């Protein structure tokens, strides 16, 4: 597969379209959401396309690897750990990524996995705490939506 | 994946949880559609993952091997034809199905493809007109999800 999109839906205002396209061996991420407080907020594949209790059902960040949380840019990161989205004043976030780990087919597959987008900042698992090794410390999940084949 | 679940939303007030799991070559699907009108709904694999716009976004029946529409112990069907679901009179239908054309993993994979169910009764290829062959004449797209990997 070398297409997938994404539809974010949660209890509040959040909302957005992710597309997905297989370039080289690399995934790029594309798309806009809106309804966001100015600023960074968190943003990864979680495990399972699991939508039964809302965003909750979708699991951990997708780690196969059972490694520690970071950023896109770390060795050591989850394979769904994709950094921060950055809403304007307009509560609107330009979604921009290629990622190199992430793939939409083989044992890296995030197609039938969970985008998620969070309240506050990813630190990149330097918080210096527990949590930020495996969350980022990114807090609640705003909204989330399955990852489905496209045209 | 060897189990997934997929989500039912629609505008209007069908709902329901459809569960997957693999045994052997077949899908075991179990789970439970509600807000249906008495009697027999149509219910697919549709092509794709896009809930961009609604059900409509889910293209057409799951049809890799291009085939006519069936029913599901048809040899002539497509990979998503799951036949016919019974609704209760208190507007509940418990889904109870084992196929072996439809997959979690490998070409026939449906994760990342949505389930729909449909206004009216599937008449399994059995219509006689042109929409009998393409669609079993099943009639609007009341609710659908994006199949996802579940744990
Ligand atoms: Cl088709
Ligand atoms: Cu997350
Ligand atoms: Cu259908
Ligand atoms: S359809
Ligand atoms: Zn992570
Ligand atoms: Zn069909």
């Amino acid at each position: 597969a070398t297409k997938a999109v994404c539809v974010l839906k949660g209890d509040g205002p959040v909302q957005g379209t992710i597309h997905f396209e297989a370039k080289g061996d690399t995934v790029v991420v594309t798309g806009s959401i809106t309804g966001l407080t100015e600023g960074d907020h968190g943003f990864h594949v979680h495990q399972f396309g699991d939508n039964t209790q809302g965003c909750t059902s979708a699991g951990p960040h997708f780690n196969p690897l059972s490694k520690k949380h970071g950023g896109p840019k770390d060795e050591e990161r989850h394979v769904g750990d994709l950094g921060n989205v950055t809403a304007d004043k307009n509560g609107v976030a330009i979604v921009d990524i290629v990622d190199p780990l992430i793939s939409l087919s083989g044992e890296y597959s995030i197609i039938g996995r969970t985008m998620v987008v969070h309240e506050k900042p990813d630190d990149l698992g330097r918080g210096g705490n527990e949590e930020s090794t495996k969350t980022g410390n990114a807090g609640s999940r705003l909204a989330c939506g399955v990852i489905g084949i496209a045209k």
